[PDB]
C-alpha cells in the first residue's frame, strides 16, 4: 500500500562492542528503505536531499529484528516525502517495539537533461489526506531551517562502488553511518563509556559525492547536558584534484545527542561543559 | 586436478547471534567457488543456472575454517555440472568433517552475440567417467525437475557492484544468501528459537539480474514435521522503471529446511500446521 | 600538516575468533591511508608499489580506537615515500599505545598516456629535512633489496570493485588483508592455537591487478624459532581467459611472522623444522 518493507536480522558484523546495533547501519537501512520507496514514486534514481529529526525510542540488540517500513506521504516538483517507521522485534519473546518515526526528504535525478516532473501520490484513506496536508507545513519547516575541548576525532573514508548508486552517486545514509561512527568515537572520548545514539537533529545534504572522492569527517562535542552529550559532526568532500589543491565541498553538517552507559547498564551524567 | 580450492576462516562478521557460520554466506562461498570452477572451464563468465538439493551434515561456528573444493564434472553445449565438496575442520583439535556434497549448473555467457561451444573435460581416472556418465542422468533429473499461517516475512535489497560480476550480472550466491537471512527470520518467527538450515531443494534461477535493481523477497513457512520446519522463499526483481510500475521478474522460488534449538542447545519439535 | 588521519572503532566485524583487530583489516586500513597521503600529494591516482618493514608491538582488541597517520616524507619521480604511524587508545581508560611505525612506497598513476613528474614535498622542521634524506636510503635499500611440511594453505579471491579504485586497480590493502587471512590460517594448522601477527617483511607488488581477475593465495610455513612461525604466501593473478589457460601473473610474495597463545593467555613455543 505505498510501503516499502525491509526485514534485517541484526548480526555481529552489524553490532558494536557491545553486542548493540550500530546507529549508523540503522540509519543507512532507513536511507535505503527510503530511497528505495522514493524511487518507487519517481520511476528514476533518487538521492538524500534531506532528514528531518530522528529519536530513537530504543536501542536493538544482536538477534533482534529490525523492520523498517517507509511511504511516500507527498510528492512536489522533484522532491517528495518519505515518512519512516522502525520497529524491533525480539525473537525470543515474539515482543514489537518502536524504535523510531521520522521523515527524510529526496530528490528524483534526470538521466541527462531530463526535466522531472513527479505524479500525485493517490489518496485513499483520510489520514493519507491528513498526512498529504501536514507534509506541506513539514516542508515549510525544512525550508525555513536553512536559515543557518580538545576531544576532536579526525576520520577520512573514501567512496567506492558498494557506497554510491549505479549513476556514482554516493547514498546519504552511508554518510549517516560514517558520521554516526566518527561522532560515537568523538562521545566515547568524553566520557570515557559507552554511548548510544539518542537522537540526530535536521539537517540538509547541501552538495553531492561521487565515487572515488574522499570524505572527511570532523567530529568535536558542542554541548552537554546531564546525562545527554551532543557531537557535532562535518562532512567535507573532495574529488582527487580537488583533495591535492585542498579545495572542498562542505557536504553536509549534522548534530548527534548521545547517553552512555558504563560497564555495568547504568546510565551516566556528563560533565558541564 | 580441476578442482578450485577456496579457503575461509569463520570469523564474528560471518557469524549469526550464536557464534555460528551464516548458512547465506556458506552458500554465497559455495556458489563463488563453483562458478570460479566453471569460469576456469568456459573461459568467459558464468552465472548460476541452477543448484540441485543441499544438505548440511554439519553447522561451523566462529573459528574453525571452512574448505570448499568445486570441479567441472561434465561439459555439455553452454551449461556445465560442477561438483562441490564443503569441509570444516576444527582449529584446536584438527578434525575434519565433511559439511556437506553437492551439485550446482552454471551457464557460460558470451560478450557480445557470440555463440559458445565447451570443450569437453578430460578424462583420467575411471571416477571421472563414472561422474561423466551420471552427469548426464543428474542433469535429466535437474531438467525434469522443471514439471513445475501469519508469519510472512518480506524484505528488499538493492543490487550493488560488490553483489554482481564486471559485467554486470548478478550472483546467484548473493541471492542465496539473501534468501537464507529472509528464511531464517520467517522460521524464527514461527519457533521463536534458534533455526539452523538442514538443507535447500532444487530450484532455477529464471532470469537474470542486474546492478542497480530491486529484490523483494517473501518468506513464509509452508509445512512443518517434528523438528522440520520448511520455509520458502520468493525473489521478485525489478529495474527502478519495472519497480516504478509494478511489474516484476520471477527470479526464482527456493524451499528451505531447517532444524532449531532453544537458548541450551538441545533440539526442539515445531507445532504441526 | 601533510598527515592524513584516519580514526577507526573496532567492531566485532573487525575482529578475529578472539574479539582482537585482524591484521589484515589493519593493514588495509594503512594502505588506504599511506595511499590518500600519496594521491593527496600526486593528484592523481595511485598505487601500492612496495611496502617496507612492519612490525606490530601491539594487538588491539574490539572496542579500541586506531587512528592512522601518514605523511609523503618526499616525492622522486612518479613514486614517494609515505611514513604511517599507528596508534591505539583504549576507551575505557584513555591510554594510547604505539602498534606501528612503517614505510611504504606509492606511485602515481596517469590517466593515458601523460607523463607524471611530482612536485617536491616542501620543508619547513629540520625533521622535515632529515626524513627528506633518510628517504633516499631508504630507497636505495627498498630498490637492493630486489636482489632476489604438509600444512599448506590455498584460498582464492575474485575481484570485486569494492576491492579495486575506481580506475580498476585494486589496492595493494586488500590483497594484504587476504594474504594475512590465508596466512593466519597456516599458522594455526601448525600450532592448533591462535595466531597474532608480529610482522610483515618487505615486499614488492610486481604487477597490477584488476576487477574481475582472480588472486591465487598460496601459504606455507618456511621456519620456525622459539615462540616466532614464519609464513610464506604467494599471490598469483589470473583474468578470465588467463584462468581458462592456467598462465597467471606473479602479483607478489611476502613473509609474515606470527607467534601464538592458547586459549589461556599464555605465549607458545613453536616446533623445530
Ligand atoms: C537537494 C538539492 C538538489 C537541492 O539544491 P538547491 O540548491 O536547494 O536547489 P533547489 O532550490 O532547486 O531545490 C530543488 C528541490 O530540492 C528541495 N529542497 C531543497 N532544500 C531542501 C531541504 N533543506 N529539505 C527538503 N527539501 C529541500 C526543494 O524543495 C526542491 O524541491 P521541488 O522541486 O519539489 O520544489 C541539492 O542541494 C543537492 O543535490 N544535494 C545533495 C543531494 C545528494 O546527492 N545526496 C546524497 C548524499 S551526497
Ligand atoms: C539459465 C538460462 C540461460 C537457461 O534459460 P532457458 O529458458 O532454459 O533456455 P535454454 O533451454 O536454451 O537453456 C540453455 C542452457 O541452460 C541449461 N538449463 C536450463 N535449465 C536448467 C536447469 N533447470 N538446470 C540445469 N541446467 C539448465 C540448458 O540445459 C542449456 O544448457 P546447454 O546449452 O548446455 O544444453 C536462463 O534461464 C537464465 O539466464 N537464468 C538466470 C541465470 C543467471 O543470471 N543467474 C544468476 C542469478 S540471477
Ligand atoms: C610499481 C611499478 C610501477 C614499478 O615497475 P618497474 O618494473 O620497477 O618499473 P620502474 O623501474 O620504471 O619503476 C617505476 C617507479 O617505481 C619505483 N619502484 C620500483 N620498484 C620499487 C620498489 N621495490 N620499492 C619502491 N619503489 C620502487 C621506481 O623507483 C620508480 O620510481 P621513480 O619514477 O620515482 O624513480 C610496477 O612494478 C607495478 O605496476 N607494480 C604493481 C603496482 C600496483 O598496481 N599495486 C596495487 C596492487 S596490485
Amino acid at each position: 500500500m505505498g510501503e516499502v518493507v525491509m526485514s534485517q536480522a541484526i548480526q555481529p558484523a552489524h553490532a558494536t562492542a557491545r553486542g548493540e546495533l550500530s546507529a549508523g547501519q540503522l540509519l543507512k537501512w532507513i536511507d535505503t528503505t527510503a530511497c528505495l520507496a522514493a524511487e518507487k514514486h519517481a520511476g528514476v534514481s533518487c538521492v538524500t536531499a534531506s532528514v528531518d529529526d530522528i529519536q530513537f525510542e530504543e536501542t536493538a540488540r544482536v538477534g533482534q529484528v529490525i523492520t523498517i517500513k517507509a511511504k511516500v506521504t507527498r510528492a512536489f516538483s522533484t522532491s517528495m516525502e518519505i515518512s519512516i517507521k522502525v520497529m524491533v522485534q525480539d525473537m525470543l519473546t515474539g515482543i514489537e517495539k518502536l524504535v523510531s518515526v521520522a521523515f527524510s526528504t529526496f530528490v528524483a535525478k534526470p538521466v541527462g537533461k531530463e526535466k522531472i516532473h513527479l505524479k500525485p501520490v493517490t489518496l485513499l484513506t483520510e489520514q493519507d489526506h491528513v498526512e498529504h496536508n501536514l507534509a506541506a507545513e513539514r516542508r515549510k519547516v525544512r525550508l525555513q531551517h536553512e536559515d543557518t575541548r580538545g576531544t576532536s576525532v579526525q576520520s577520512i573514508e573514501l567512496v567506492l562502488p558498494p557506497h554510491a548508486n549505479h549513476h556514482g552517486n554516493t547514498f546519504g545514509g552511508q554518510i549517516m553511518a560514517w558520521m554516526e561512527t566518527v561522532a560515537t568515537i568523538s562521545a566515547s572520548r568524553l566520557c570515557w563509556a559507552h554511548p548510544f545514539l539518542k537522537s540526530v537533529d535536521m539537517f540538509k545534504f547541501r552538495g553531492p559525492s561521487t565515487v572515488g572522492d574522499r570524505l572527511v569527517f570532523t567530529a568535536i562535542v558542542n554541548n552537554t547536558f546531564q546525562t545527554c552529550v551532543e557531537v557535532g559532526v562535518r562532512v567535507e568532500a573532495f574529488d582527487c584534484q580537488e583533495w591535492a589543491e585542498g579545495r572542498g565541498r562542505h557536504i553536509n553538517s549534522a548534530f548527534l545527542i548521545y547517553n552512555a552507559a558504563d560497564d555495568k547498564e547504568n546510565l551516566i551524567t556528563f560533565p558541564r561543559i
